[PDB]
């Protein structure tokens, strides 16, 4: 498989900086969603997951083709709860029809980031619709009940090595888990709105105790009233990982730096970029334009 990144026809950066501002526009709006969390987590979540099925070795899933928006991908076990990241979306494609799939799913997690305080991350536009044959099958999204080696080669699929996958995980300093979602439940810290270094100072900082929940799942619970997940506490259990841990809990300017070259580049695995391509755009947040 080769996936050749293609430009929606007579699009420039100013009409994708109009998208960028409606779902940002509609994220300030919908406050109220998840106990006044907002949609901002579930979109960042929904832009990993419709990633994370890329595979390597063939070329095959990634962001590119926009499959989730099939049944098969869409009703994934490990997918549910974001049926809300689509819904949320949907107005807005209604609005920009000439936008692909792919593009729309993976902008939604840029926005995301940038409007709750995260780093810039660079975005580039080309992905392409591709049949409903393409769908990847259900099974290439990662367990939670496991340890560090399990997330070490799980990440080698996507190649990703230690340093972008440590930076990757501190997005579950965001949102929470859900029960009737996952079989967890809790938040990881107590600012999940707002992207901060907050996962490593917890995962440092907290006691850890290990407890069954309501639906028979392990997770390790803290005084605090937050949740960490098996793969997530695999990560202080690692000497590789556990160093990491501790230059973002000092440094979270270079937990920013870090997460923004690791989430790009999730997101572009398995596009090739002509060298014609437009360079990377970097979308001004609605502060940034009096918005
Ligand atoms: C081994 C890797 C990973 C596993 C096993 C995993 C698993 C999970 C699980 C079980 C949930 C809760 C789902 C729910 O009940 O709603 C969750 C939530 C979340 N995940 Fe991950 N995750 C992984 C990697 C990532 C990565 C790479 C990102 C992003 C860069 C990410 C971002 C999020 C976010 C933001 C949420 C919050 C969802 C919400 O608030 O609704 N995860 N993860």
């Amino acid at each position: 498989l080769v996936h050749v990144a293609s430009v929606e026809k007579g699009r420039s950066y100013e009409d994708f900086q109009k998208v960028y501002n409606a779902i940002a526009l509609k994220l300030r709006e919908d406050d109220e969603y998840d106990n006044y969390i907002g949609y901002g987590p579930v979109l960042v979540r929904l832009a990993w997951h419709i990633s994370g099925t890329w595979d390597k070795h063939d070329n095959t899933g990634g962001s590119y083709g926009g499959t989730y928006r099939f049944k098969k991908e869409f009703n994934d076990p490990s997918n549910a709860g974001l049926q809300n990241g689509f819904k949320f979306l949907e107005p807005i494609h209604k609005e920009f029809p000439w936008i692909s799939s792919g593009d729309l799913f993976s902008l939604g997690g840029v926005t995301a980031v940038q409007e709750m305080q995260g780093p810039k991350i660079p975005w580039r536009c080309g992905r392409v619709d591709t049949p409903e044959d393409t769908t990847p099958d259900n099974g290439r999204l990662p367990d939670a009940d496991k340890d560090a080696g399990y997330v070490r080669t799980f990440f080698q699929r996507l190649n990703m090595n230690d340093r972008e996958v440590v930076a990757l995980m501190g997005a579950h300093a965001l949102g929470k888990t859900h029960l009737k979602n996952s079989g967890y439940e809790g938040p990881g810290g107590a600012a999940n709105n707002v992207f901060t270094n907050e996962f490593y100072l917890n995962l440092l900082n907290e006691d850890w105790k290990l407890e069954k929940n309501d639906a028979n799942n392990e997770q390790w619970d803290s005084k605090s009233g937050y949740m960490m997940l098996p793969t997530n506490y695999s990560l202080i259990q690692d000497p590789k990982y556990l160093s990491i841990v501790k230059e973002y809990a000092n440094d979270q300017d270079k937990f920013f730096k870090d997460f923004s070259k690791a989430f790009e580049k999730l997101l572009e695995n398995g596009i090739t970029f002509p060298k014609d391509a437009p360079s990377p755009f970097i979308f001004k947040t609605l502060e940034e334009q009096g918005l």
